[PDB]
């Protein structure tokens, strides 16, 4: 549609935030790049 509700992106981020976490574990298989 567009997305311009900031409080939607920042609910996408919430997604993002783990997300980085996560990677910086390395639990998972190669992961991508979360740093």
């Amino acid at each position: 549609l567009g997305k311009k509700d900031t409080e939607t992106v920042y609910s996408e981020v919430r997604k993002a935030v783990p997300d980085a976490v996560e990677s910086r574990y390395s639990r998972t298989e190669g992961s991508l790049d979360g740093t």
